[PDB]
């Protein structure tokens, strides 16, 4: 009489069997936007729910792009993956009145960013490491830039330090809204340091090539930058435009310090912020373009400094300001006295700030700004950190609080995000669980709900006729403090029976794993198939609940995070469904490294874990993440935490335990280098342990192959440590 | 019952084989240490005096890695700060302390980052390489002359060899030869501009922050080879107002016509010499033999004195063309050398006649040529008892060659079967070294009648440690497999019972020219997976194995990876057949050239393997140095033998591993096998969905030997073979 479905197993994550539906649609005007059904790629209509067929079924192609105008599409094909953003590809444009293929003055290959102006049908790209502008598709390319030089000097894009960690994103260039100026960055990596790793390619390949990549860790030369915009409305120079270079404040000429972002705040006003390489200081410059000459005025009263007290400014880097249509007020999320995110408006002739949001929760992010509102994301709704609600609240008196998300579906949707269409007449909503994910159209005008856009009703058919495990969100106290958990329970849980306990960990500052996300992921497998409890715990300083709980951590990596996943494993370990000689852990990148610490800890909590692309030595990681969080690696500074926080420093402790390690040797973003020190630790100390190397496998180890590879390989190891056949 | 030998016994060397290394100074004496300080000893009589006491407080202030006493025993080098580099390549500081005063030299000191020192070999001359140029000191406390200027890093090599000639050609970092006098100093050039370089990453102390790339230039199979030149310097010739000139000795022109290696240079008298060349198509070989013009400076090299040697059935020579080993006088010389049913023997030649005699013969080898007087010609050779993997000691008179006497045959016929020689200058007495398969046994001789004199080493302590553990046994047999005979070992368990079922761990190494089944003692970690894990080590030599005729060494010609694969498989299939041998439980391990074997063996559909480790395999030719793998693969190209190159992969074979338990393993920093050969392997077995096991050593090269990663690598290798074969 006992169940006798079949479960999720191995296969069925490895090979996707059950499908999560998306529903991903790109907003193109006010009303209407683009959606790929199957085979085709429909345009529908908000207000509505008509459709039409815009493109139905030699170049694969990898993505379409229409310009503003509605008169010309780029497609790229030919898609050479770089880094996490950065790629190559070819790009050839058609017409949107005759759809035939422009074969004059074609973009070159192997260009690296494309993108068109926000209105009429300018183009600039990026090829060689040179900005390049075409004034139409037809007409030739002027050359803005003549200084780009592979791995030294990059124009209009990022170098590898800033694509991962500052900007996250590879384009360094940035239309005014009018179309009439193009602001761009430029990057000189001259004194960098490179990374070298070897690269075995085909088999066929003789010898092997090295990679070499600009890449400053942790107290060595960082990259410097300059800022730099152009008009190219009237540039009648073809041979040689003219390009005015904004410096930033003397308040970071003093020493190196970065370029965080750049806001277009009106036709001839942009924003800059900057950050020093000590980031507890970050300074906003309002320059204004002067039409008498060719200047622009950026040091003036206008300047809007963030200091950082207990920590650090931001989560990942300071937050972004959202501006008013006539910009001179803007909103910004900030931190505030008791220690919690919320948002301050700001006007922009000197002053401080004043807060609009207040209260014991954070704002997540400022989703749209219009004349008379700003919507927000928050997990204020039921005082849960690992929920996410869409809020609005009223522009001239913002006493007036709505919640737009949080009743829609309270059972099954507490995750959601969202997408506004132009000028946020409409938006999609998007829940992300615990339910099945929910995708829904509204409209903002009353904010009615038009249409249910998918209800995954397929997926929930299929999943009828699998064991599936469930997800328990609770919290525990340790001294005074909340600190939540979850856990993915096997199907027909009895808590009269001893489980194998694997926690999954990351555990990362700015971090969050105990949430209300629905996932198909191994998880689901090692509690559906195999029976085992797969936990996570947000320790100090996970994100989301304050500084308190997330400074918990500065300058002090490898301590307390480490610390609360011991002591969770040992609360979990006092209930009685959970096997104390069973206990397992396992994490990716930081990840890794808390998995490493924790293992050679000497808790004797933990019987095994694993750790893939785990961090080693913070001296070895990138200096934009490391330095938020630890300061230089000197002995004036932080060199002493940065030394006794390796997991080297705990090689012996490994002894009392069964260790996996894994690496992708193509590893760009945490190098093979830092598992294979971690190795010769364990090796010189007398340690036995398991590894595998993944060739020519990156961050991601991320190739089908290895995808499928790499789980297998965990769950032999997992099966055997929690002696089940 | 008493204890085992444990793998913390093979890690720590609980159980020492004493050795008896003596060094020959004269014809009646030899230099030993004992315990601290150096003893010089008299053979006739093996009374003995202090040579050097107890006391570096000569230098006092350097610990003392190696030191080298002067021919003449006037001066001592000492070398300190010892850097390894590859097998036999090193640097290190040098000082020389005089015997004949108490000083070191401390003026005109050889420089601190000296590549390599050799003194003359008579005398007290020294040669040197630093920063890729040759030194000469003709008085220690005298000023260096400079020999050579175009030494460059890893471009130009004055009197050292490039990667592939130190590993595969010389098999030494040395490339300077002094003439016996020694009047003359002969070196090679080597010139890597164009060969391409291997790349990898070394990580270093976990101080370094950024990796570095080490860049070695090395010719892989089929790319463009180093060149040599070959010249010799008079060295009686350096004086204040006298420059060092250098002659040059050109190749013979059926050399020059392509790409040739130098093989090996040999001084025949004080005023000649001989030089060994070879094709780069290994087919062809040709010595020529030169003598010095007194009043030109110059050297002739006659046409009519040069030797060809070619080869039908295979490659000339085991791993590279014999040593000549001539007569006092010059004019004549004796080598071994393939004869007509493929066994090597050895012939006699005179300097100016093609024509060579041979005088022995038999279905057998001559190993080697060990000594050579007006009477007499000393040789090892397998010959007694018809097996393959003995070794004795023969003397041949050289007028009546047909009179041979053994001189180790019976001498302890049941404890030693495998003997190795050291003879003093101008042969009056030798040392005998016997290496099994009893516990090794050192003895001393004369040659006036071949008298025993003494027992130098009996290792009677050994003996009795080794009475209260549990010591494996060793046999060795053979099988028949069509019209030939095939030796094997087994490494025994203690308490052996030949109807109970024991695991089987094939130990193979199997590359062309070796043997692995032998006569020899050894302490290895085989002796503890007999002695405690009761798994039956064996071995076995197929198809191509020496050392026993062309027949069965040439069968693999430009064919590696075939035949034997194909014999380690039959092998474990008639060894599977006994009644004390379970076939559930066979495994098979190797390391280089043996990894590839397990792989290939592996990934073969046999059916006989549950499970193998393979350690530093070659996984495709390609890969792997020109020297060596063109020598049995010739050239990677469609005219040649491509064909096969791509039919030889491990990588070909990735879907059958599926069957198998497979552990692959390498070290970072192999310079010799380079780590993308594994690289390859298990990226070819992950694109097939096949599961397996690995580990990497970081900054290890081709033999793991560090200490702490010899100790991890085989108790890892323990705890995998363990659980295959459900031990624990
Ligand atoms: C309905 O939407 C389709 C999709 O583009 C559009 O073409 C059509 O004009 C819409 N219908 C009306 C009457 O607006
Ligand atoms: C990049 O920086 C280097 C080193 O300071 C300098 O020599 C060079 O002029 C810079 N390049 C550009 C285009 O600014
Ligand atoms: C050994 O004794 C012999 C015979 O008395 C003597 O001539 C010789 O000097 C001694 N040799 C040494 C090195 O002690
Ligand atoms: C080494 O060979 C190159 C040819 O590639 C040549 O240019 C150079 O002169 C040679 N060096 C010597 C010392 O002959």
């Amino acid at each position: 009489t006992a169940d006798s479905r079949k479960t999720y197993t191995l296969t069925d994550y490895l090979k996707n069997t059950y499908r999560l539906k998306l529903y991903s649609l790109r907003w193109i005007s006010d009303h209407e936007y683009l959606y790929k059904q199957e085979n085709n790629i429909l345009v529908f209509n908000a207000e509505y729910g008509n459709s039409s067929v815009f493109l139905e079924n030699g170049h694969s192609i990898n993505d379409y792009s229409i310009s503003p105008d509605g008169q010309f599409i780029l497609l790229e094909y030919n898609y050479v993956k770089q880094w996490r953003h950065s790629y190559t590809a070819s790009y050839d444009i058609y017409d949107l009145n005759k759809r035939q293929l422009i074969t004059e003055e074609r973009i070159p290959n192997n260009t690296q960013w494309v993108t068109w102006s926000p209105v009429g049908h300018k183009l600039a790209y990026v090829w060689n490491n040179d900005i390049y502008v075409k004034i139409e598709p037809n007409l030739p390319s002027y050359r803005i830039t003549w200084t780009g030089k592979e791995d030294i000097i990059y124009n209009g894009i990022t170098d590898w330090v800033y694509e991962e960690e500052v900007f996250s994103a590879y384009s360094a260039l940035w239309w005014s809204p009018n179309g009439t100026f193009l602001a761009y960055a430029q990057f000189n990596d001259t004194e960098v340091p490179l990374i070298e790793y070897s690269f075995y390619s085909d088999e066929s390949l003789q010898y092997p090539k090295t990679v070499r990549v600009p890449y400053p860790k942790a107290g060595a030369v960082n990259p410097t930058v300059k800022f730099f915009v152009v008009n190219t409305d009237s540039l009648s120079s073809v041979t040689n435009a003219t390009s005015i270079q904004i410096t930033a404040p003397a308040s970071m000429l003093i020493g190196d310090h970065y370029l965080c972002d750049v806001t277009w705040a009106t036709q001839e006003r942009i924003s800059l912020q900057w950050l020093r390489r000590i980031q507890n200081y970050s300074v906003m410059d309002i320059c204004d373009y002067d039409e008498s000459s060719g200047r622009w005025n950026c040091l003036v009263a206008r300047q809007h400094i963030e200091m950082s007290t207990t920590g650090w400014v931001g989560r990942f880097r300071p937050s972004e300001p959202h501006f008013t249509l006539d910009g001179n007020s803007f909103y910004k999320i900030i931190s505030n006295e008791e220690g919690y995110r919320h948002i301050c408006y700001f006007q922009i002739d000197k002053k401080d700030c004043t807060f609009i949001t207040k209260g014991t929760w954070e704002v997540i992010g400022i989703e749209a700004l219009t004349s008379d509102y700003l919507y927000y994301i928050s997990n204020e709704y039921k005082g849960m950190p690992g929920g996410r609600n869409l809020y609005k609240i009223q522009l001239s008196d913002y006493t007036k609080v709505t919640c737009l998300s949080c009743e829609l579906n309270p059972e099954r949707c507490q995750y959601y995000s969202v997408s506004f269409s132009k000028e946020a007449k409409y938006y999609q909503l998007r829940c992300s669980g615990p339910g099945l994910p929910l995708y829904t159209l509204h409209s903002s005008v009353n904010d009615k709900g038009l249409r249910v856009l998918e209800d995954n009703s397929a997926l929930d058919k299929m999943l009828q006729n699998v064991q599936m495990p469930s997800k328990k969100l609770d919290f525990i106290i340790l001294n005074e403090t909340k600190f939540w958990y979850q856990m993915i329970l096997p199907p027909h849980f009895d808590k009269s029976k001893k489980y194998p306990l694997l926690l999954d960990v990351y555990a990362g500052p700015c971090s969050q794993k105990a949430d209300t996300v629905f996932r198909l992921n191994w998880a689901t497998y090692l509690a559906s198939t195999e029976n085992i409890i797969v936990a996570s715990f947000d320790g100090r300083g996970s994100g989301y609940q304050g500084d308190k709980i997330m400074h918990a951590i500065n300058r002090r990596l490898g301590t307390f995070e480490v610390e609360d996943q011991i002591e969770a494993a040992r609360q979990f370990s006092k209930m009685g469904f959970v096997d104390n000689k069973r206990i397992a852990i396992w994490g990716w990148s930081y990840g890794g490294y808390v998995t490493s610490m924790v293992l050679g800890s000497g808790s004797g909590v933990f019987k095994c874990g694993i750790a893939v692309a785990p961090v080693s030595r913070w001296e070895y990681y990138d200096s934009v993440y490391t330095e938020r969080y630890m300061g230089l690696p000197t002995p004036e500074d932080n060199l002493d935490h940065y030394r006794n926080s390796t997991v080297m420093s705990r090689a012996e402790n490994f002894k009392q335990v069964e260790y996996l390690l894994i690496h992708g040797t193509a590893d760009d973003n945490v190098h093979f280098q830092q598992s294979a020190q971690i190795s010769k630790a364990l090796v010189d100390v007398g340690v036995d342990f398991q590894a595998m190397w993944y060739t020519d496998e990156d961050h991601g180890i991320a190739s089908s192959t290895a995808h499928q590879h790499i789980y297998t390989h965990m769950s032999h190891f997992i099966k055997q440590c929690f002696s089940l056949p």
